[PDB]
């Protein structure tokens, strides 16, 4: 079947975040694709957080599996957290570096969408 690709998202890092008023940001990420939802740990009190996580989505429908969505959240340990911003990309085959400009600050990451063997093209349809 066509449209299949191995998706891996990695190299997470943000800068100039402002999720709190009296302390530095307590950031964590949510990464969405094809019904899958990965979550990073919280980097407490840092406005330039980095995550070592490498998310293996395995084989997904690159063409119809919706957008790759990255949400940047601040953690307020008093229950309700803050959505600092969200990024949407339509993944293409190959290695790509992404920069999402949030309302305040930005998040950077990379993803690799490797077409399954005997498949080729931007979304592995050929
Ligand atoms: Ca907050
Ligand atoms: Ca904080
Ligand atoms: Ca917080
Ligand atoms: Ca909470
Ligand atoms: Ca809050």
């Amino acid at each position: 079947q066509r449209g299949l690709a191995h998706l891996v998202v990695s190299n997470f890092r943000a800068e100039h975040l402002a999720g709190d008023a009296t302390t530095a940001t307590d950031a964590y990420l949510k990464v969405f694709f094809g019904g899958q939802e990965f979550r990073t740990g919280v980097v407490w009190n840092n406005n330039n957080p980095r995550w070592t996580d490498k998310m293996d989505f395995e084989n997904v429908l690159l063409s119809t599996g919706g957008p790759l969505r990255v949400q940047v959240w601040d953690a307020d340990a008093g229950a309700d957290d803050d959505l600092l911003g969200s990024c949407d990309r339509s993944p293409h085959s190959g290695f790509h570096e992404v920069t999402c400009e949030l309302n305040h600050g930005r998040v950077k990451f990379s993803y690799h969408a490797k077409c399954l063997p005997h498949l080729t093209g931007g979304t592995c349809l050929e």
